[PDB]
């Protein structure tokens, strides 16, 4: 079955889990696929076994840095001349975010991996990663459409390259997707061509919940994620999470943004609970490598303050970890996977309407909105309660207590921010 993992840290494990040297370096796998935001090659080409007959490697012009021959050695030399690179032009202000692993074995099977870190040593090590890992699938002729890989080679589609239509959708389509048939790959492209992002998302869920009706259920909505986008309004202070999206989810809105007063009374009234999971000042303290993961999350609110002060006291919106149930060896190292969850009532958060684990940020350009299309390529896995095979709830459980659909690596419960002390770290610096 998919299993969610926790990425191993050279600092966090010394002497469940995941690392790059299982998911590359196993003496049957034949080629790998891959997709990110940036590479760093004499690190990632380290994991592979020689066995490896390709590596291609889908990025940004530029985020795929070379190895300098001073680097270069014997084994390097002969894994190198088996990469092929796809390099991606990007419009301004555009980013290829998407991380995604297409691994191909001896026998014909296949695995897909969605990690949450670039293929870089920092990045690995320091931020708290995790890796969604798929069941094992064949090469094979397949019956009944299956969603996840539909959705998939629309993704791969919306490159608009030949390269990639030639040397991975082909490739693609070969495989049966039948033991994916229960959930969802949810994407962002710039691409005009492919509805993608929040409208889409909102669409999907709109649809698999069709039927379901209304409760006097307490809604949660929780969304981790390691950069908070500023307000969507420069006039006004409106936030992705708590203006757009929860009011889009919950039916507060349709589309054909309310002012925030009117949106308190809403949530007061439909009992709706929303989170957003971000580091504060003070969890840098109690990590072991203190302020060294930090450069990951990103919520500048020091030149609009009052954005923040209306997510912090109004929405009471921000949670942490709890500072209790954390491992010695992680502490409160923050994480930069991206989760985004619902759940319909301490125990919260076990059983879920829906879950989606992505590469997208909680912001505009990763998302959308309802009329503005995103600029950046993002993908990510939804687990869909009415989805799944039989009637039943979305399972989840932290890995900070280490079978669950989905593994997080927050704490559950978190915590709400102290209104008397905590604050969302955010450090303004001169580079910057």
């Amino acid at each position: 079955g998919a299993v969610f993992k926790l990425m191993k840290s050279d600092f966090y494990e010394r002497e469940d889990m995941i690392t790059l040297k299982d998911i590359f370096g196993t003496e049957t796998l034949k080629r790998s696929i891959l997709f990110s935001f940036q590479y760093e090659l004499d690190f990632l080409l380290r994991q592979f076994h020689q066995n490896v007959e390709n590596i291609t490697i889908v990025g940004q012009k530029g985020t795929i840095m070379p190895i300098e021959a001073r680097a270069m050695d014997a084994t390097l030399a002969v894994i190198l001349k088996k990469v092929k690179l796809i390099e991606i032009t990007m419009p301004p202000f555009a980013s290829h975010h998407t991380k995604l692993i297409i691994n191909f074995y001896d026998n014909g099977e296949c695995k897909i991996f969605l990690p949450s870190n670039n293929f870089t040593s920092m990045e690995t090590n320091l931020p708290q990663q995790v890796c969604w890992c798929s069941p094992l699938l064949k090469i094979g002729k397949e019956g009944l459409p299956v969603p996840f890989k539909r959705s998939l080679i629309e993704y791969l589609n919306s490159y608009h390259l030949k390269d990639i239509d030639e040397l991975i959708t082909k490739s693609v389509e070969e495989v049966n997707f039948a033991p994916l048939s229960e959930l969802e790959f949810v994407y962002s492209t710039p691409s005009k061509f492919q509805s993608s992002g929040l409208l889409s998302f909102y669409n999907k869920l709109e649809k698999l919940s069709a039927g379901t009706s209304a409760s006097d259920t307490a809604k949660h909505y929780l969304c981790q994620t390691s950069s908070i986008g500023t307000s969507l309004s420069r006039a006004r202070d409106e936030n992705l999470w708590t203006h757009l999206m929860i009011p889009l989810f919950t039916g507060i809105m349709s589309p054909p943004i309310l002012p925030t007063n009117s949106l308190i009374n809403e949530y007061s009234q439909r009992k709706i609970k929303p989170y957003i999971i971000f580091p504060t000042e003070q969890e840098f303290v109690t990590s072991p490598l203190k302020w060294s993961s930090s450069g990951w999350f990103h919520f500048q609110y020091l030149q609009k303050k009052s954005y923040y002060e209306m997510l912090r006291n109004k929405f009471k919106v921000f949670y942490k970890q709890d500072p209790a149930m954390v491992t010695r060896r992680r502490g409160t190292t923050p994480a930069n996977s991206k989760f985004y969850m619902h759940c319909a009532t301490s125990q919260v958060f076990k059983e879920l309407e829906w879950c989606l684990y992505t590469s997208a940020n909680l912001s505009q350009t990763a998302w959308g909105t309802v009329s503005r299309k995103p600029r950046n390529y993002e993908a990510g896995v939804l687990y869909h309660s009415r989805r799944l095979a039989n009637t039943r709830k979305v399972t989840c459980r932290t890995f900070t207590r280490d079978p669950t659909h989905v593994a997080v690596p927050f704490t559950l419960p978190v915590i709400p921010y102290d209104l008397a002390e905590d604050e969302c770290f955010c450090l303004a610096l001169e580079h910057h």
